[PDB]
């Protein structure tokens, strides 16, 4: 059967024919529902499924020139156990790993994707070389360029590459005497790691952390960002002059550099990748979620709000004004940035794109509402199907 | 196994035990999940375990009187096709159905839940009274507490008893020539209907509609509820002067009566329910979803807001203010009102309790995360297990 999914605010009804044609299984099943959990032969089978993808998506499915490759693909896997990908199929399974993630609600800009071919990297050296250049390119003067660049693949006999940060800016998590922490608290781990590997810590609330760099069968390396490529932006707020003393401030560029590319059967266990911040993520989650930087309460009470009641909605109210310096700050500093209220709408318009595209659309409700005002976006009243398709971008466990 | 369920906030994991005992199957599938979605054999066995759950409760499991209720039951299934509820099962029935509600979060008072046992009833009329009488001990002056009416089952040779109305108390939906809508949107159906049995409409924004009760095989009955009966509460700000002058105001008693419920494979088709309101419902929900009174864009103007750019956030500050006035209104009525930070916290308690007595708890992520400032409460930072158990409420197609 197709699975109805319907508007509750426009009464709109569409079928997701898409799921159907999904490959690997969830967690879920008709006995219960898990999905508010945040967590040879068999690889032929989901090469052959990628080139009829891609060969499907510039209009020559069924050509000589298909079927040559296929046929390619196989021998290679016969003599080696794995394949390699051309450029032009690399570019496009990136595009497609993007615009198959089901909790991102920047998909509509999926086409533009800017990849970055590193397959040819032969060390950690040159790791950090593609790494900084990437991050050249994608800042761009505060004029964000969504991108990912892909390091060689996961290959028989050897180590892989890896990033173990798991963004490529992070600020670190120094962990207190008190049992407190000083900075990130998500990042404590990592910058303990980073200081074991020969890394002289700080003690300030946003110090940039080190790139640790690993190479095929190889311990990782230390690489030091400069400065001058991590733009970064003060925080300040339009009617609230002493908010700019707070000190806060946040990066321009979120990379994700953590997660695993699988293309056709074959696994990148590195290959960052970048686009802009939405508000919400920068003045909620990370700013005020509470086992992170939480300044709600700090900044309730600065704005001279009844923190001993829950009902005066102080914590709501706290929330929105950080969230608006965020906007603010951003704006300000010409740095790319975008509204939760935007971007949802923009996400209604990519379903609408992928309804006549692929007939569906996966999407992970709990991740595409925003972590405030949630039913006042459009994406709250809006059903949606979660289910995982190839290419994607996958969690893997960590290095260490 | 069984389900692993973590909470990312304190960082605490548990094993959901009490879903591998799901009585009946969901929308999920392994290959896909469709969780956002809104929507004799047989008799005997669900039978069975009711009675098995009923003799659990009282630690009489085993006993002869067990053994004995159990024969009765299958006799009078045997003979009858259907079978009469002990007074005492009833009212525990009732209790496992809130109990059971994957939706709701405010489960913490299942315990406390007053059933009024109307299965003697005979009439539209009749069913007048035992409502009326519902809501006037329900209501209690401000102080409310939760109650459930049970009305006669679904038998086999008769129409069922019906509550045409989605609740006890909702205001009139008027269609107006302009297109635009006088009143409570969501209620232009059941408004209509209304007036083509007989009522003479009202013309203002918050008319109490009449009930349209139904008896078995025949056409429904208008009744209005005496004004005296229904407690509303008039909304005004602490601060924003202007906002008691824009007249508007909601009722007390939020009582579901659409509703089915289900108990031991016995259907009660009528058996309305209610508790008392989370602001958020009535803040968030009736005044500012979009296909609601929609009052947002007007609340952000007179806040002399600029709604000329989504980034200055007036949707959500204008959200907190009219989220602030129904707080602070009821409060000020002295009407029972919770806010969501509160009843997030009472539902985290909920779950503690629920895995130490049946080893978890069904919940519908969605459903328990307010509709705004969701991540500034603790639910949203909490994995949860949806799964279907019985007794429970269900929804059921409406009556016409
Ligand atoms: C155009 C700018 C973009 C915006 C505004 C955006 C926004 C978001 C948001 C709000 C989330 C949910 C919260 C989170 O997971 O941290 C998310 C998740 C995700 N996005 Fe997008 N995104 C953008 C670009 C990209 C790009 C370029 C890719 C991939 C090539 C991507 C891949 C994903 C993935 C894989 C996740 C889930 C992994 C995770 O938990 O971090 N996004 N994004
Ligand atoms: C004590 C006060 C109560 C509060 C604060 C509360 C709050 C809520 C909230 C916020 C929802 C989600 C909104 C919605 O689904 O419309 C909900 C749903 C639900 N509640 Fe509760 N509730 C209360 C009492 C009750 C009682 C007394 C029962 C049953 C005897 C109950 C049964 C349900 C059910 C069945 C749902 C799903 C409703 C639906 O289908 O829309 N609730 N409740
Ligand atoms: O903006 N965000 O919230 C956000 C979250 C997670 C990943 C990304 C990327 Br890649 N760009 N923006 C992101
Ligand atoms: O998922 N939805 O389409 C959807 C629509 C309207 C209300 C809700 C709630 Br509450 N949870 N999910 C919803
Ligand atoms: O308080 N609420 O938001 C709410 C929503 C939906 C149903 C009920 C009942 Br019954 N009591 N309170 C409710
Ligand atoms: O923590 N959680 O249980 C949880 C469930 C569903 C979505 C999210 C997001 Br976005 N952050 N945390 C979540
Ligand atoms: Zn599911």
């Amino acid at each position: 059967k197709f699975p109805r999914v319907k508007n509750w605010e426009v009464g709109s009804i569409t079928y997701d024919t898409l799921s159907a044609q999904a490959q690997q299984d969830g967690p879920c099943t008709p006995r219960r529902c898990l999905g508010s959990l945040v967590f040879p032969e068999q690889l032929l089978s989901q090469a052959r499924d990628f080139i009829n993808q891609y060969y499907s998506s510039i209009k020559r499915s069924g050509s000589q020139a298909h079927e040559q490759r296929l046929q390619e693909v196989e021998a290679e896997v016969a003599a080696t156990g794995t394949y390699q990908l051309r450029e032009s199929e690399l570019v496009f399974g990136a595009k497609q790993a993007w615009r198959n993630a089901p909790r991102c609600v920047g998909r509509i800009q999926w086409g533009k994707l800017q990849v970055f071919d590193a397959r040819d990297c032969r060390s950690a050296q040159e790791m950090f070389t593609y790494i900084c250049n990437h991050i050249k390119y994608a800042t761009n003067r505060g004029n964000l360029r969504s991108a990912i660049t892909v390091f060689p693949q996961r290959c028989p006999g050897r180590g892989d590459f890896r990033i173990w940060n798991s963004q490529l800016v992070r600020y670190a998590g120094y962990r207190q005497q008190d049992g407190s922490v000083r900075g990130d608290p998500a990042n404590v781990e990592i910058t303990e790691l980073c200081i074991q590997h020969g890394w002289t810590p700080g003690n300030g609330r946003f110090d940039v952390l080190p790139l640790l760099l690993q190479a095929p069968d190889e311990p990782p390396e230390l690489f030091l960002l400069p400065p001058e490529l991590v733009l970064e932006v003060p925080l300040e707020h339009p009617t609230l002059e002493w908010f700019a003393a707070l000190g806060l401030r946040w990066y321009a560029l979120p990379a994700v550099s953590n997660m695993l590319l699988e293309i056709g059967g074959l696994e990148f266990p590195a290959a960052p990748f970048s686009g802009w911040y939405m508000s919400t993520e920068i003045g909620t989650r990370n700013l005020c979620d509470p086992h992170r930087y939480n300044i709600l309460e700090d900044v309730a009470v600065c704005m001279d709000l009844d923190t001993r009641t829950t009902s005066s909605l102080w914590k709501d109210k706290a929330a929105v004004e950080i969230n608006v310096a965020v906007l603010h700050s951003y704006q300000l500093a010409k740095v790319t940035i975008v509204d939760h209220h935007a971007a949802t709408a923009s996400f209604m318009k990519h379903l609408e794109n992928e309804q006549k595209a692929r007939g569906g659309c996966p999407a992970d409700w709990a991740w595409i509402v925003p972590p405030i005002s949630g039913s006042l976006t459009p994406v709250f009243h809006q059903e949606m199907v979660n289910y995982f398709l190839s290419p994607a971008f996958r969690y893997q466990p960590d290095p260490w």
